[PDB]
Order: C-alpha cells, then structure tokens, then sequence
C-alpha cells in the first residue's frame, strides 16, 4: 500500500448551523442576527501595468423608525418558549418538561 | 495498491442549515436574519495595461418605517412556542412536553 | 504501508453553531448578534508596475430609531423562557423541568 496526497482544500463544515433564533417582543423592537457563512478564494495576478480591483460587496442591514408611537399599555405574559425533551437515552420512565396539574 | 490525489477543492458542507427562526410579537417590530451562504472562487490575471473590476454586488436588506401608531393596549398572551420531543432512545416510558391536566 | 500526506489546508470546523439566541423584551429594544463565520485564502501576486486593490466589503448593521414614545406602561411577565430535559442517560426515573401542581 501507497497512500499519497496533497491536501490544498478549504473547508467549511457544520458552520453557522442549528441556530435558535427567537424574538418575542411587546413592541417596538427590532433582533438583528447576522450570520453569513462565506468561503472565498482569490487568485489574482496583476503583471505589467495592470489593475485589479477586487471589491465584492457585503452585506448591509439597515432598520430605520423615523417615528413610533404606542398611547397605551404594551404588555406581554410568556407562560413559556420552546419546551424540548430529547431523552436520546437507553430505558429512562416519567420524563418530562412544563408539566402543569 | 497506489491511491494518490490532488485536493485543491473547496467545500461548503451543512452550513446555514436547520435554523429555528421565529418572531412573534404584540406589534411594531422587526426581526432580519441575514445569512447567506456564499462560496465564491475567483482567479483573476490581468496583463499588459488590462484592467479587470470585480465587483459584484452583496446583499442589502432595508426597512423603513416612517410613522407608526398603536392608539390602544399592545397584548401578547403566549401559553407556549415550538414544543418538541425527540426521543431516539430505546424502550423509554411516559415522555412528556407541556403536559396539562 | 507508506503514507505520506502534504496538509495546507484551511479549515473552519463547527464554528459558529447551535447558538440560541432569545430577544424578549417589554418595548423598545434592540439586539444584534453580529456572527459570520469567514474563510478567506487570498494569493495577490504583484509584478512590474501592477496595482492589485483587494477591497471586499465588510458586514454593516445600522439600527437608528428617531423618536419612539411609551405613552402608558410598559410590561413583561415571564413564568419561564426555553425549558429542556436532554437525559440521554441509561435508566433514569421521574426527572422534571418545571413542574408546577
């Protein structure tokens, strides 16, 4: 056996993956999560007199309110958000999660 | 057995994925998730008295509010979000999420 | 058996994942969570008398409010956020996240 490489590769894997994102608000709010996930690669070669100009774009977010008004009460009541039981586990009895009697 | 290669590759794998995104509120709010995922190559040569511009364009996300009135009561009354069980496991018994009785 | 690798590679593994991110505000907040996961290999090479500009934009988030008025109370009551039981142990038994009788 001959086992032979050259390993020159770029890799993302499992990146920027299985966020929870949650906004609950009573008002007049704003969340922003930003997440890109970019690989780039650049190769360039400029001989002589040349130009290169290598200017992608990114990205921009922009919220803007110019005026907001509320004249009366804002008001939330969470009793919860995003119960979860996974139990990935072997025999387990009586599991549980926000249980109300 | 020879096994030989030449790994010059790029890779994006499972990036950005499975996001749970929610917004849920009484009123006048804003949730932006910005997230592309994004593998750009780019191998620009340029000779003599050439010229190369690249320059493409990123994402733009804009939200304007110019007036914006709640003349009365902004309520949200959330008893739950987003319940999960999973359970993969093996002989597991009374799995419960947001049990009620 | 031979082996023999050359590794020059680049690599982002899981980075940047499984963030849970929450926002609940009463009124008239904000949250940026400002989270790209980049990978950038670059090779400019630069002869007689080139130019080589390498100017990829960055991420811009711009949150402006104006004017905002809470003319009237402003409420939050929470009796939980995100309840989760994970047990993925062997044989467990009456295991409870927020139980209320």
């Amino acid at each position: 056996i001959i086992n032979k490489k050259l390993d020159l590769s770029n890799v993302q894997s499992k990146c920027g993956s299985k966020d929870n994102i949650k906004h609950v608000p009573g008002g007049g709010s704003v969340q922003i999560v930003y997440k890109p996930v970019d690989l780039s690669k650049v190769t360039s070669k400029c001989g002589s007199l040349g130009n290169i100009h290598h200017k992608p774009g990114g990205g921009q977010v922009e919220v803007k309110s110019e005026k907001l008004d509320f004249k009366d009460r804002v008001q939330s009541k969470i009793g919860s958000l995003d119960n979860i039981t996974h139990v990935p586990g072997g025999g387990n009895k009586k599991i549980e999660t926000h249980k109300l009697t």
